[PDB]
């Protein structure tokens, strides 16, 4: 009351307050030294302490955004570091924060993190343990500006536990890398997942996220009531709205309240929350967000009884057009847990469109009576796509599956930059190794919910530099229909060939001097360049040049001495390929 910062300090505490302010500062001013961020956080914490000690102190009743902006731009006073940012904080709330959000670089030009030796890492750990953990938050926060802040506090705790457990014992080297690598891959998957949730609130509105939350939570929490699911959805939407507009202090405070409420009303929500609700505060919310789907309630009546066979459907729709569709989404999702969340949203939109033109055109009960008949093609379209791709995946392997997707997606949109095409196809091919081994029931909720994340990552890296018109049309037209739009484009008859570049196929030594993961990009980039060279003459039989590439690589890999072999066989191979018109 009368002091939001004091209330946040009292709720979160001292350790979480200082960590949640460092993340906020690092996610805004990405190209800034660590020491300045530490000083700013210390000043903010001291001001919060002074306002806590005496309520009627110097002015501290203003909102957190005002203090955030004042400490942000009225103290740093850097203009050359961030362009067009000097005039950013000339407006008032809430226009200042909106201007600040648009300057967050999704892919900043920062050096890749390199891990020192274990001995040096744990020598620095047990020298400034408080400061050593603060640097971990800074780098992750500045490299992922949209990373979920309350989830970043869990990762720091796991980092501290991993460092404490291993190198205060024998075999320091082979204890830390296995566990640190788990965090790195777990942190890159929870940052791309939040980006999809965070770009669906500021591009498609709050109503888009509410329907997603209703569909997802009804699947995870069946046998509950619509009143409870609505409350959970409202709380979740309020939580995720604040983390997207920079209110990290309030976002982490509201998440704890939601977790506490879920644990309190455990019997009325789900029976699988017994274990997740006996964990520490930072682990309860993580466990709840990933709890498994509860068992379906027994003897559920058919949905056709009160949605298509009753002469009040359009009357109820006209009474309230946003809760009637909420009930349909809730009832159709609880009894169909094998559908992806984006499919259920598609069927809900189809049902809404059918109802729109039925009660406003002559007899109503003549065109929405068979609305369930047109759900079949929508259901069968992605079931006939996962089935073929998983079969194709388990006949070529991971590396050859990524190449197959890379060639397919290069002909569809042959204008995106080669690094973006290579990166998206590498992530596209990793859904085969992820959950093509699941049973047919669980294949759909996993595959499409990951394809959505990958395609959103494709869209956000294309908005800054829009080069392809087809990508723009599929990205900024509908969130749910993003995947069907991409898997509906034929080969592009436009995009006259990129001509021939001699320097492209000039593999000179290296290749066989470093690890295998990053040498694959050296060949996938060449494949992308080859496909763009001949977009039309891209039949399957002329793509046998991959075998020649592999043979040429192997011949000089086993004969690394006299590195002129690389150039000689490279020019011979490119001449042979050009002579074959392929
Ligand atoms: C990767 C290590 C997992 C440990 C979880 C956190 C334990 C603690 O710090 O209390
Ligand atoms: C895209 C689905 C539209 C109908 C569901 C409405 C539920 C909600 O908005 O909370
Ligand atoms: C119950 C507390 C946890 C919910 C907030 C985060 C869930 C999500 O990532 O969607
Ligand atoms: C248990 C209350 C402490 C608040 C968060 C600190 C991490 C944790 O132990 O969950
Ligand atoms: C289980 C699906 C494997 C990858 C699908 C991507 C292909 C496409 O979008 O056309």
């Amino acid at each position: 009351h009368k002091s939001e910062v004091a209330h946040r300090f009292k709720d979160l505490g001292e350790e979480n307050f200082k960590a949640l302010v460092l993340i906020a500062f690092a996610q805004y001013l990405q190209q800034c030294p660590f020491e300045d961020h530490v000083k700013l956080v210390n000043e903010v914490t001291e001001f919060a302490k002074t306002c806590v000690a005496d309520e009627s102190a110097e002015n501290c009743d203003k909102s957190l955004h005002t203090l955030f902006g004042d400490k942000l731009c009225t103290v740093a006073t850097l203009r050359e570091t961030y362009g067009e940012m000097a005039d950013c904080c000339a407006k008032q709330e809430p226009e200042r924060n909106e201007c600040f959000l648009q300057h967050k670089d999704d892919n900043p030009n920062l050096p890749r993190l390199v891990r020192p030796e274990v001995d040096v890492m744990c020598t620095a750990f047990h020298d400034n343990e408080e400061t050593f953990l603060k640097k971990y938050l800074y780098e992750i926060a500045r490299r992922h500006p949209y990373f979920y802040a309350p989830e970043l506090l869990f990762f720091a705790k796991r980092y501290k536990a991993a460092f404490t457990e291993c190198c205060q014992a024998a075999d320091k080297a082979a204890c830390l890398l296995p566990k640190l690598d788990e965090l790195r891959d777990e942190g890159k998957a929870s940052s791309a997942k939040q980006r999809l949730k965070c770009a669906s609130l500021q591009k498609f509105g709050e109503r888009a996220f509410k329907a997603w939350a209703v569909a997802r939570l009804s699947q995870r929490f069946p046998k509950a009531e619509f009143a409870e699911v609505s409350k959970l959805v409202t709380d979740l939407t309020k939580v995720h709205t604040e983390c997207c507009h920079g209110d990290l202090l309030e976002c982490a405070d509201d998440r704890a309240d939601l977790a506490k409420y879920i644990c309190e009303n455990q019997d009325s929500i789900s029976s699988k929350l017994k274990e997740c609700c006996e964990k520490p505060l930072l682990e309860k919310s993580h466990c709840i967000a990933e709890v498994e789907n509860d068992e379906m309630p027994a003897d559920l009546p058919s949905l056709a009884a009160d949605f298509v066979e009753s002469k009040d459907v359009c009357k109820n729709y006209a009474e309230a057009k946003d809760v009637f569709l909420g009930m349909f989404l809730y009832e159709y999702a609880r009894r169909h847990p094998d559908y992806s969340v984006v499919l259920l949203l598609r069927l809900a939109k189809t049902y809404e469109t059918t109802l729109e033109k039925c009660c406003a055109a002559a007899d109503p009960h003549e065109c929405y009576a068979k609305v369930f008949d047109e759900f079949k093609p929508l259901v069968e379209e992605p079931q006939n796509l996962i089935k073929q791709n998983c079969e194709l995946f388990e006949q070529l392997g991971e590396y050859k599956f990524q190449n197959a997707l890379l060639v397919r997606y290069t002909k569809k949109v042959p204008q995106v930059s080669t690094p973006t095409l290579v990166e998206v196809s590498r992530n596209l091919g990793k859904v085969g190794s992820k959950c093509c081994k699941h049973p047919e029931a669980k294949r759909m909720p996993c595959a499409e919910d990951y394809l959505s994340v990958v395609l959103n990552q494709l869209c956000v890296l294309h908005e800054k530099t829009p080069v392809s018109d087809r990508v723009t049309k599929c990205c900024t037209e509908s969130l749910v229909n993003r995947r069907p739009c991409f898997s509906a484009l034929e080969v592009d008859e436009t995009y006259v060939p990129k001509e021939f570049n001699a320097e492209t196929f000039t593999f000179h030594a290296d290749i066989c001097t470093l690890s295998e993961k990053e040498r694959q990009i050296k060949k996938q980039t060449a494949l992308v360049e080859l496909v763009k060279h001949k977009p039309k003459a891209t039949k399957e039989q002329l793509k046998a040049v991959m075998d020649d590439f592999a043979a040429f690589v192997e011949k000089c890999c086993k004969a690394d001495d006299k590195e002129t072999c690389f150039a000689e066989e490279g020019k011979k191979l490119v001449a042979a390929s050009q002579a074959a018109l392929g």
